[PDB]
């Protein structure tokens, strides 16, 4: 149900090997780890979560953009790009958190289908 | 060789058939047509051209945002939106040209792979 | 030395009456109110603070996006947009924020100067 | 009652010294030379036209953004980014065109307002 994809806009290429972190919001506010990984070399990451674990809730992505641009030898603005979202049982039910990476901007959209 | 994906910022989805049009450079400064077609329930407008006919060259796509956003009933700023770019044969071989939409805005990259 | 704009890429306007909350990142790891304040009738956000107060640190910009889109009948995808960056770290600087909005997407980037 | 602003996204800073076509569609479909710049230390181009010569129509405003890129030792991908739009349909309006470079992207916007 969730897959995140990573574009760099300098090179014109997938992110590859991004480190992204996926939180859930607590009851108490806090952000929960919920699940991580690195991007393939499509610039994608799959198989984050299942349809079961990804209920209804305020999550949070988080896209090591830093650590990215610093490995091309390049001098980034943001400490990472964060994307904080509801998910919602009554809108469609894939969803993909896509990312457009400049080392002082980036875009960023949600694509959610049936 | 090339692929050409749509997406609505509005909406969060694909922007599906929309009619995209690409022109090659002629030599006398002139944009003869090359391919076109809709895109697909995904976004995506596959099958344009072939490796043999997609020499090096200048090319347009253009895409036609106004008639989207106007089939939505939204009053839309730009007439289209166009990409002009370079064929190279000395970079990767796979070109996706990737545009966002909003009625008063547009991102477009492109992701260049081998 | 810093300033936050906002755009509406559904209207093609300025996005008035956006609040912004400002954080500080503080010794023990948590986010200390900073300062916050709403965009005007352009879009922008002046006054936040003083060359003095905004020393070496790292900094949030939290803009309440949702609130904004709600207000036009739109519901939308993200709860907030937040911009981390460091800022000062080699001196005083000018910040310049901006975000442009649409209700499942935006785009965000900075515009650092130097004051000499 | 136009104005241009070009942001660069690799440094974020005002992208200096671009070049500006603008263009009108004649009565006869071909596009027409309508003004021309450079934008400023601040990314902006000014005094492109007046309010009485910026009648309605459909125009052309193209960023020459290969030539910026090539310039800081980027070889980009996009030979110039264009935007087109029809302009002064219901009476005069103000618009600043917006752009925000990368060398394989680009974003731009339109910011139009009504002078009263
Ligand atoms: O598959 C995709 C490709 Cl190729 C591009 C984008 C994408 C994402 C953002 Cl944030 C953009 O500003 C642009 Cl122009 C394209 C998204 C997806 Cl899901
Ligand atoms: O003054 C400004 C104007 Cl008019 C536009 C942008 C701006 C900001 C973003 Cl994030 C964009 O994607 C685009 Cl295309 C323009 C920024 C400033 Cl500072």
């Amino acid at each position: 149900p969730l897959m995140v994809k990573v574009l760099d806009a300098v090179r014109g290429s997938p992110a590859i090997n991004v480190a992204v972190h996926v939180f859930r919001k607590a009851a108490d506010d806090t952000w929960e780890p919920f699940a991580s990984g690195k991007t393939s070399e499509s610039g994608e990451l799959h198989g984050l979560t299942t349809e079961e674990e990804f209920v209804e809730g305020i999550y949070k992505v988080e896209i090591d953009t830093k650590s990215y641009w610093k490995a091309l030898g390049i001098s980034p603005f943001h400490e990472h790009a964060e994307v904080v979202f509801t998910a919602n049982d009554s809108g469609p039910r894939r969803y993909t958190i896509a990312a457009l990476l400049s080392p002082y901007s980036y875009s960023t959209t949600a694509v959610v289908t049936n």
